[PDB]
């Protein structure tokens, strides 16, 4: 204490003047000092914001960096002979050694200089590699790799040369570099790269022992690679050089974006050479781009590294370089409690979230077969029963045709004050109040039609597809009126008498051929006849009206157009095309239906509207042509185009066609498909269903929006219907949690009866229900351990077999950031057919390939008996294709402030955008990246993508010329091609809109596109040059050919794809560098000021000094002081504008995506301020008081009148006698009771548009969800939840985050802030989707779950993606690269193969009989088991291929390490144990041949005849660790 206190001093008054403590008493210049630190390095102070934290975030964690700046500055001015002596600082050591600074600095003032500022700058640059602790990632395969990747190769030969860590293996006199070779062929051969190497070098720096073993390896890979290729030898390789130093590397390190590989340091040091040199191109690299380091370690595959964390910038110099509790619990306290609780399980459960719709389930008990008989039980002659039977339970017939005619008059009754409606006048617009309502009148007859327009008459069978036709057609010809029908309807008379005509054969002999015949005039010769007049009326009915729409559409459009033409262009299509597509929609009924004549309906209305639309003839005869077949059987010909008829046009700058093309989004989507089950829906069903229908296999690739999960309950649907007593399973995206309400919520669309206990669906291990109920249910959901552990596990072996059929969830999603070995196991092994669901997999093939092996392999083990029928899987993309990522398209643009703005914003305000949203069109459109990827995901929207492309592809690849495409047939390869992708592109479903294949447009040019790049950018690489059949290929003007289309690349593209995340994401870090600049422009000059001008013994000035310097902008403030872009909680700042904007261009639900659990708390919290803020800035009397006046008054008024009437009553009396004259008391009491008369202080305005515009739900409930969560008070949720904000995270309970999502759901609510759990095994509605930072991962994985989000289910036209976006270049990371595509692992593992083992032995142990059955059971199961065998990853370790067998040369080992061991049972003396001998007791006899050689069953069948046994007790509590 004392002593080294008075130590301490005398080093220090030795080097200069003496004392320092006392000269000064203080001294005060600090001031001096701590400008001279931190204006380079950091650590000086315990920085205070509001306040300091926990204060070992700068107590602990602060002064190490505090005083190692401190003692090695101080240790650096001791010289004048010691740099030899240390100083380091105590406590009160401190003051004193700044003090001892203080008197140095301006002692002498010239000196001083250099000891600091080079001292500083070495110390900075040790401090920045310092800048740690660091992370364990992962391995290496995540960012290994699409894309631009180096590894500089110094960095190469010293990775060979590393190992102490293991000295060096395999003698050899010094040939070593098949190190190089091998990395070379683990990380190309099984991973992408795209390689590049640098050596970059003469970094060294040898010998520190006698080298070089360099340029040995140099000029190897050099002629290998440019050979040009000989398939072992690419990779390739830059020269360069010079040194390390940037002004050189800059120019290839921009142009190819890319992340970076290098080695500072272990050891061997020696101080300068080795970690100066490298240390510092890892500051330049991110006060560049900025990009991010690894490595050195111990990679294949797994390192470190270091990021994403903010930077020190500029700083720089080179100058170095140089030349039993499942059971007891069931007793004990079970006296009461309370008396069970299990009625707060169900409960909760069975009130549990409402989406979505039914298919038939009702109570079911029988087993069923087919067979019916007289059981009378005979009659035996047909005159034993003449006349036989009658009419009666007619009553069927006689009421139900009755209540179908009394549709026809209410139909055409509420027809009658509709049809004359409103009738119009010319002009007025709009008016025209009933506008509104046959749209409505339409739904609702559609809604009407089944069961009681159409059938109490059975449908019947739906027969076969023309018979509909063949029997409708007839019935009107028999009628006068060609059209029959609904005016002076009813005519089922005229039915009966033509349904008795032509006799011989009862309807002649066609149509009761086709349907087998049944009955003659009877039963069913009526219910046919009569639904296929009904149907028919209903038709007609209905068509009608949606001729009355596009009708009055017409007088809306008049003046839509004409006004606004003379405004300056002609106008409207950009508003005018519903008159088309409704147009579209009305004749669209037609597809199998008799015309509503001509001469009235449909086709006169249409054609009016239509040549009036703009449209120049030739349209008109495309139009009635093709139809013609539709309407014939009805129609005759077609008006000339003379005689007052046409209309006006806008046409040219459009043509027909293109009118629609231009301006719309969304096309139809056409039904019919299956009914009687159904849903309908929209093909993949079509097939999908037959497959599960049969039994089988398959798996469903979908990319999302998409469908995928909830059609597999029809397994569900099957096993309830019908003999109930076997299992369905549905089995997790896993654990946590995510699984569990979907599961519930969908089976409980539909619970079922039973006897005693039954019982409907077990559930667990979780993270809810939790541990048990385990058993007794018809169907389960779980997750991979805990239905592995039910498998196997040896008593529940039972339920294995009653389980038919297994399906499981995600898949893609769970197969890259998972755990992608437990799925291997549960399709290897043991019944099922499955279902199973994936979003995109980009290889093809590869997967159904391993998946129908291992199906025809369960098949082989079921023999002879061989399976019921099926196996088989199938594999459903079948292809043009795509789901429901066709159903509509996702419109993705990007956040960019504009540099220098206001913030906070607010609310009842003008606004535009200032929104930082922008447009984009998707980064990158390039001609180096569609050379090698021609053409990548993610893409496909049209119009208005590949629309407008094509007048530049086809003006500029066609007007050429003609320089150098007549080398060889080139021009004509091109042109043959490229004028016949425009009648494709709209001409699939010509005469009105193409389907939806207007899709087909971009598979079409995307062979226009990527095959003029497979000519390229590129020489004869590609297409690669000399094969004789002709596009090229024996043209050695190949080069010419490349260089003329480059030219005819560059030209069109670079326009389109313009440049948002470049130009404003530039000046937003130019704003960067003129804010922190401006920061050492303060505290500079107040040095100055500090100590003042109006102090010291100089030249007086009088405080002109004062103040900024020197070139001068208003002082520092932007967006903000800390600005500071791709920096966390930057974000909040603006997202509160972000989301205000997207309100007032966008109007649907919002979520926002960020990363659990501290950050998304500080999120929420954050907005929650800045409202509760803007209330108190309204409620202080500004606009406010004049509000409040108004409410405050009327209240008055209205509960004074409560006091009038309580007078008035309470006279005081009848008088009619005496002389009062006439009066009678109380006679009136008419009036009344009111409510409520309002007030208001909670909440008004600065909410009420954050949150939700329109809702569901009555108050009441909502109101006692909020009063629960108050109570027990988590996040102030309650607080939270009512300001609009949802959220769903982590730390809080199951019953308050339920409570929050069905309020989503319910469209209470209007954000939400959650992490990515929501796109996964929870979902919820969504339009604009947020995503908060692109830290700390993401792969293009876990991307295209919340990509298809959004364009809901019959709803939403348009996906809205919004990124955050902290990065610059990461946008063309996630979007441009192809494909998440499968890579598994594995059976070879230990602990499966103990597991095994000791499944084997315990049937061994006493109790043999069932020996047979066990014995021939383990060699089905040692068969099922490595099923392959050899899954994915391990083809790629040690076997090859596909090989096993292979578990003798591990068995043995283990077989004389399993029991030895001493005492075991613990370290506690004899007895437990005294037996470490049981090894050595079938050692012998199981290395006969090491057992032994080829073939499968020749193993376990060796191992039947182990022991393998532990002292009991070993192995089993190794098992039991596991469970
Ligand atoms: N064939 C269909 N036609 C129209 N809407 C459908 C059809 N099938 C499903 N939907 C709807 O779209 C919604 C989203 O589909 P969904 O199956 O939940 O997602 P996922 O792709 O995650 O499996 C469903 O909630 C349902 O409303
Ligand atoms: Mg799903």
């Amino acid at each position: 204490m004392s002593s080294r206190y008075r130590e301490l001093i005398a080093i220090f008054g030795e080097f200069l003047e003496e004392n320092d403590f006392h000269v000064r008493i203080s001294m005060d210049r600090v001031g001096e000092v701590k400008t001279l630190f931190s204006a380079k390095t950091i650590p000086v102070e315990s920085e205070t914001e509001a306040a300091i934290e926990v204060v070992t975030i700068e107590a602990a964690r602060r002064r190490d960096a505090l005083r190692r700046t401190c003692n090695a500055v101080l240790r650096t001015r001791h010289s004048d002979q010691h740099v030899d002596v240390g100083t380091i600082v105590a406590d009160e050591e401190e003051r004193l050694a700044w003090k001892f600074l203080i008197g140095a600095l301006a002692a002498k003032n010239s000196e001083i200089l250099p000891v600091v500022e080079a001292e500083l700058l070495l110390a900075a640059v040790e401090y920045h590699y310092a800048t740690a602790r660091p992370e364990l990632c992962d391995m290496f395969v995540h960012l290994s790799a699409s894309e631009m990747f180096f590894i500089d190769g110094d960095s190469l030969f010293m990775a060979a040369l590393s190992p102490q860590s293991v000295d060096w293996d395999l003698i050899q006199p010094l040939h070593v570099i098949y190190n190089a070779q091998k990395l070379l062929y683990d990380m190309h051969c099984r991973g992408a790269r795209f390689h590049v190497v640098f050596f970059d070098s003469l970094l060294w720096i040898w010998e520190s022992a006698p080298a070089k073993l360099f340029m040995r390896e140099n000029l190897r890979k050099t002629l290998m690679s440019l050979s040009e290729n000989d398939a072992k030898v690419g990779l390739s390789i830059s020269n360069f050089s010079s040194y390390y130093s940037e002004a050189f590397e800059t120019y290839v390190k921009q142009w190819e974006p890319e992340f970076i590989l290098m080695s500072d340091g272990e050891q061997l040091g020696r101080l300068n050479p080795l970690q100066a040199f490298f240390v510092r191109p890892s500051a330049a690299n991110n006060t560049h781009d900025s990009r991010r380091k690894a490595n050195y370690t111990d990679a294949d595959e797994a390192n470190p590294y270091r990021l994403r964390r903010q930077y020190r910038s500029i700083v720089e110099d080179e100058a170095v370089g140089d030349k039993s509790d499942d059971d007891a619990g069931g007793n004990s306290a079970n006296n009461k409690t309370a008396g069970a609780k299990k009625v707060n399980k169900e409960h909760a459960g069975q009130r549990n979230k409402k989406e979505r719709s039914k298919e038939d389930e009702i109570r079911e008990r029988s087993n069923v077969i087919a067979a019916t008989a007289t059981v009378a039980e005979w009659h035996k002659q047909m005159n034993h029963l003449l006349h036989a039977v009658d009419m009666s339970h007619g009553r069927t017939t006689n009421r139900d045709r009755d209540e179908s005619i009394n549709t026809i008059m209410a139909a055409i009754k509420r027809l009658s004050q509709e049809k004359f409606g409103k009738n119009f006048d010319p002009g007025y617009t709009l008016g025209g109040s009933t506008n509104t309502a046959v749209p409505l009148k339409l739904e609702m007859w559609r809604l009407l039609v089944a069961a009681s327009q159409l059938r109490e008459v059975e449908f019947a069978f739906a027969m076969e597809d023309p018979a509909l036709k063949d029997s409708k057609g007839a019935s009107k010809k028999k009628d006068s009126k060609s059209e029959y029908k609904m005016l002076y309807g009813f005519h089922v008379i005229n039915q009966f008498v033509e349904r008795e005509a032509v006799k011989g054969n009862h309807w002649g002999q066609l149509d009761p051929l086709r349907k087998a015949k049944p009955d003659m005039t009877i039963v069913e010769a009526r219910s046919y006849l009569r639904w296929v007049y009904l149907s028919f009326v209903e038709m007609h009915i209905q068509l009608k009206l949606k001729c009355r729409v596009v009708k009055l559409q017409l007088e809306n459009w008049r003046a839509e157009r004409e006004r606004a033409r003379l405004a300056q262009e002609s106008p409207k299509i950009a508003l005018g095309i519903p008159l088309f597509l409704y147009c579209h929609h009305h004749v669209l009924a037609v597809i199998r239906d008799e015309g509503p004549r001509m001469s009235s309906e449909d086709i006169d209305t249409v054609r009016s509207a239509l040549k009036h639309f703009d449209l120049p003839d030739s349209y008109y005869n495309k139009l009635d042509q093709c139809i013609a077949r539709w309407q014939n059987m009805t129609l005759g010909t077609l008006l000339p185009s003379l005689l007052p008829q046409d209309k006006q046009l806008f046409e040219t700058p459009e043509m027909l066609q293109l009118i629609h093309m231009g301006h719309l989004l969304e096309r139809p989507f056409v039904r019919e498909h299956d009914y009687r089950v159904a849903f309908n829906p929209d093909n993949w069903q079509r097939e999908l269903l037959d497959i599960v229908d049969g039994r089988g296999s398959a798996v469903v690739c979908a990319p999302t929006s998409a469908g995928k999960t909830f059609i597999s309950y029809y397994c569900m649907y099957k096993a309830l219907r019908r003999t109930n007593k076997k299992v369905v399973v549905y089995l997790a995206p896993a654990r946590a949690l995510i699984n569990q309400a979907v599961a519930d919520v969908c089976a409980r669309y539909g619970s079922k009866k039973y006897k005693n206990p039954g019982r409907y669906i077990y559930g667990a291990l979780g993270g809810a229900d939790y541990h048990q109920f385990h058993d007794s249910c018809q169907v389960l959901l779980t997750v991979p351990e805990t239905f592995e552990t039910m498998l196997l596990s040896p008593k529940y072996t039972d339920w294995v077999e009653l389980i038919d059929y297994v399906i499981l969830d995600e898949i893609h999603s769970m197969e890259s950031n998972g755990n992608g070995d437990v799925w291997e196991r549960i399709l290897a092994l043991l019944p099922c057919p499955f279902v199973a669901l994936s979003a995109t997999l980009g290889e093809t093939q590869q997967l159904c390939s391993w998946l129908n092996r291992v199906q025809g392999r369960l098949k082989e083990q079921t023999e002879e008996m061989s399976g019921k029928m099926r196996d088989f899987e199938v594999h459903l993309l079948p292809s043009e294709g795509k789901s429901i990522q066709r159903w509509n398209d996702i419109k993705k643009y990007i956040y960019l402030p504009p540099p220098g703005a206001a913030l906070t914003q607010k609310k009842i305000k003008a606004q535009y955008n200032n929104c930082y949203i922008r447009d984009l069109h998707p980064l990158s459109i390039l001609t180096a990246d569609q050379l090698q990827r021609g053409f990548p995901p993610d893409i496909s929207l049209v119009p208005s993508e590949v629309v407008s492309l094509f007048e530049k592809m086809h003006s500029k690849f066609n007007e050429v010329v003609w320089p150098n495409y007549s080398s060889l047939q080139l021009a004509k390869t091109l042109r043959a091609q490229l004028m016949l992708i425009e009648p494709s592109k709209y001409f699939e479903a010509e005469t009105y809109i193409t389907q939806e294949r207007a899709r087909q447009y971009e598979a079409e040019v995307k062979n226009a596109f990527a095959y003029w790049a497979y000519l390229g950018h590129e020489g004869c690489e590609l297409p690669e040059n000399l094969v004789e059949e002709d596009l090229d290929d024996f043209s050695a003007s190949m080069n010419m050919a490349v260089e003329s289309i480059l030219r005819t690349f560059a030209q069109k593209l670079n326009e389109d794809e313009a440049l948002l995340e470049r130009h404003a994401a530039d000046g937003m870090e130019k704003k960067k560098r003129m804010l922190l600049r401006q920061q050492h422009l303060q505290l500079l000059q107040q040095q100055e000021q500090e100590n003042e001008p109006n102090q010291e013994e100089s030249m007086e000035q009088k405080s002109e000094e004062q103040g900024g310097a020197q070139e001068e902008e208003q002082e520092k403030e932007t967006v903000g002081s800390v600005s500071f872009p791709g920096s966390r909680q930057f974000i909040r700042e603006h997202i509160l504008n972000v989301l205000r904007e997207l309100i007032a261009r966008d109007m649907g639900p919002t979520i926002v995506f960020s990363f659990e659990s501290e950050d998304c708390g500080d999120l929420v919290k954050y907005v929650v301020e800045q409202l509760e803020e803007a209330e108190s800035r309204y409620r202080k009397t500004n606009e406010f008081a004049l509000y409040k006046a108004r409410i405050e008054r009327a209240a008055a008024a209205q509960e004074a009148r409560r006091k009038q009437r309580e007078s008035t009553l309470k006279q005081k009396r009848l008088t009619t006698g005496d002389d009062g004259d006439v009066e009678v008391a109380d006679r009136d009491m008419s009036d009344g009771e009111g409510e409520d008369e309002l007030f208001v202080v909670p909440d008004v305005l600065p909410e009420f548009t954050f949150i939700g515009e329109k809702c569901t739900v009555e108050p009441e409930v909502v109101d006692s969800l909020m009063e629960d969560c108050e109570k027990e008070g988590e996040d102030l949720l309650l607080r939270a939840l009512q300001r609009g904000i949802g959220m769903h995270h982590a730390g809080v309970k199951g019953k308050l985050r339920a409570h929050v999502e069905r309020l989503f759901r319910g469209r209470h609510c209007g954000v939400i802030f959650s992490t990515e759990t929501l796109a996964l095994g929870i979902h919820s509605p969504c339009r604009s989707v947020v995503l908060a930072g692109d830290h700390i991962l993401l792969n293009p994985t876990q991307f295209r779950q919340m990509m298809g989000r959004a364009g809901r289910r019959g709803l939403d036209y348009l996906g809205h993606l919004v990124f955050l976006g902290i990065t610059m270049r990461r946008i063309k990371r996630l979007m441009t690269s192809s494909m998440t595509v499968i890579k598994g692992n594995v059976q070879m593992d230990p602990i499966s193969n103990l597991r095994l083992l000791q499944l084997y032995d315990f049937n061994t142990l006493r109790h043999l009989k069932n020996e047979a059955g066990w014995k021939t059971h383990v060699l089905k199961l040692a068969e099922r088991l490595f099923v392959n065998p050899l899954f994915f990853q391990g083809r790629n370790s040690v076997a090859g291929g596909n090989m096993e067998g292979f578990t003798v040369e591990w068995l043995q080992m283990l077989l004389g390490y399993f029991q030895r061991e001493g005492l075991h049972f613990s370290d506690h003396a004899s007895s437990l144990g005294s037996i470490l001998q049981d090894a050595m007791y079938v050692f012998r006899e199981a290395h006969v041949g090491n057992e032994g050689f080829s073939f499968i069953r020749m193993l376990t069948s060796g191992v039947f005849d182990k022991a393998h046994y532990s002292p009991l007790y070993d192995k089993k509590l190794n098992s039991g660790v596991l469970d």
